């Protein structure tokens, strides 16, 4: 019923938290509440033509997942419900959470399964985020000096995500039809 869906994975709440914080921002018609992909109904999901998706990245560079640890069912077993249908038409945007000075060599690698997965469905991605504001040194979310999507870091750079969230959101404002709060 809303423009754009908003469905994230998370373990312990850092994802889920930046996804609410997002919804703050705009109006019951334009974007739907938050839900965890664990949650989500393949009909209620294939119905958006907007999609902003969230996913912090666990295990060894892994999507979240019961195979990465996760104490519950994430991104990885939802993939597999949708891997026939076909996202032509559709805008997508992603954002993720992970810990650049943990994890330096696999910084935001779920980022990568997430665009790779959606992209060889004929999905319009947009939302690629500069890579120079970030420590690290390796990872398969980088592609020409960007990431893939939005990267948050609430471990070590937590006092930045406000801005990144703005910054962000008005970069993919055009494309989804999004008017950010004063
Ligand atoms: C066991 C474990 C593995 C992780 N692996 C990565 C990683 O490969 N790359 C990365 O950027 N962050 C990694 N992280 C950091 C998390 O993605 C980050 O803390 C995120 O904020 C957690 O999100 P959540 O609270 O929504 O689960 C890892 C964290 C844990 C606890």
């Amino acid at each position: 019923m809303a423009k754009i869906g908003l469905f994230f994975g998370s373990d312990t709440g850092t994802t889920r938290k930046i996804a609410k914080q997002i919804k703050d921002m705009f109006d019951d018609e334009v974007m739907a509440k938050p839900l965890n992909v664990n949650r989500a109904d393949v009909a209620d999901f294939m119905a958006y033509d907007f999609l902003i998706l969230g996913t912090p990245t666990l295990g060894d560079g892994q999507l979240p997942g019961l195979s990465a640890n996760a104490a519950s069912e994430s991104w990885e077993e939802f993939l597999p419900r949708i891997a026939d249908q076909d996202f032509s038409g559709k805008t997508i945007a992603l954002f993720g959470l992970g810990d650049q000075v943990t994890y330096p060599l696999e910084f935001v690698n779920a980022l990568f399964f997430l665009h790779e997965f959606f992209s060889d469905r004929g999905a319009n991605v947009v939302g690629r985020w500069p890579a120079k504001g970030y420590g690290f040194e390796d990872s398969l979310a980088v592609v020409e000096g960007e990431f893939l999507g939005l990267a948050l870091d609430q471990d070590n750079q937590a006092a930045l995500t406000p801005e990144r969230l703005k910054g962000w959101l008005s970069l993919i404002a055009a494309d989804f039809g999004l008017v950010l709060p004063a």
